[PDB]
């Protein structure tokens, strides 16, 4: 059965709500972004309406096979009316074709849902900007203030550098990151670029990168191993034993690799400064965990709160226990008297 943070009071309509059977009263299913926890129960046999963005389209149709006749896509920072209710969707700051849904109900309430998100300022001066929100579900993930973590440059930046002057010193040296769903690409992308090499992936991980419309992709990616040194592999593989297989399937190439696992927040955020980050290393393998986040800090979430000022607020993340649930309300209400709404 379908939990109350799901559904939009007032419509027929759902958010990320696949894995409940047939919902009772639902005519739309909307669908924020292709994530597992969010898609959970689709595939090629669904037969309701879902609307969603241009990228999650293609990647309902090709990775899900789910048929086209059910497929719904909206352009973003449009409205449009959805069985007589209008929507928007805006970008969400999180993985290729990830939104939030502005919901204009048929009584004057203004629902957001934000999907998953990192709150940026740019959001201040979207289609936001015009109109009062009365209700907010938010993306809850690091909402505590233990939750720090850098900018998405300052990370790629470490990476970069530490890729460019790896394989500098020794060009026989393979550069492997770690995958398990979509988002992160600029990781990969951005150290390919300073290497002036494509990235090689298996064909599974090539038909995903293809739905994505990212410019020139291309002149990017290819799944011909043998010509490209930097290399794509499942995150399960990114350990001493799995990364001293595949140096073995290379062929003599290589005598050296220097890997990257992208996380989100970790504990050694608590102490370690991005540029102090060190890897662990065994013989001729060197793994680097690096803080490359797609939801909000703390800080970051706070501060779209209070310019947005919502009424009220319906977590959509760690709802699970009491005491998850009274530290979110603990913040709330601190922010609300903190900026005076
Ligand atoms: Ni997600």
């Amino acid at each position: 059965t379908c939990p109350f943070y799901k559904k939009i009071p007032g419509t027929g309509f759902t958010v990320d709500a696949f894995q409940y059977g047939v919902v009772e009263g639902c005519t739309a299913y909307f669908l924020t972004h292709f994530h597992s926890d969010h898609y959970a129960g689709l595939s090629k046999h669904f037969t309701f309406p879902v609307y969603c963005s241009e990228i999650t389209g293609n990647l309902l149709k090709n990775k899900l096979h789910v048929q086209e006749q059910y497929i719904h896509p909206l352009p973003l920072d449009t409205e449009c009316i959805v069985n007589g209710v209008k929507v928007v969707l805006l970008d969400a700051n999180h993985c290729p074709g990830a939104v939030m849904i502005l919901f204009y109900l048929p009584n004057g309430t203004v629902i957001l849902h934000t999907g998953d998100f990192r709150a940026d300022p740019s959001m201040e001066r979207s289609l936001l900007a015009d109109q009062k929100v009365h209700m907010l579900y938010l993306d809850t993930t690091y909402c505590s203030p233990e939750y720090t973590f850098p900018s998405q440059q300052e990370v790629i930046r470490f990476a970069i550098n530490t890729a460019f002057e790896a394989v500098t010193l020794n060009p026989h040296a393979l550069v492997v990151c770690g995958t398990y769903s979509i988002g992160k690409e600029k990781v990969f992308l951005a150290i390919a670029d300073v290497l002036g090499s494509k990235v090689g992936m298996s064909q599974e991980k090539y038909k995903t990168l293809q739905c994505l419309n990212i410019p020139e992709i291309n002149s990017l990616i290819t799944t011909d191993m043998c010509s490209s040194l930097v290399h794509l592999l499942p995150m399960m593989q990114i350990n001493f034993k799995g990364l001293q297989s595949h140096l073995k399937k290379c062929g003599g190439k290589y005598n050296q690799i220097l890997a990257f696992r992208p996380t989100g927040w970790t504990h050694s955020n608590k102490f370690t400064r991005i540029a102090d980050v060190i890897p662990q290393t065994k013989g001729n393998i060197s793994i680097y965990g690096i803080p490359y986040s797609e939801h909000s800090s703390y800080l970051e979430m706070k501060r779209f709160v209070q310019w947005l000022k919502p009424q009220k607020i319906i977590p959509t993340v760690n709802v699970g226990t009491w005491k998850s649930r009274s530290t979110m309300e603990k913040y709330f209400r601190e922010w609300k008297l903190e900026a005076g709404y």
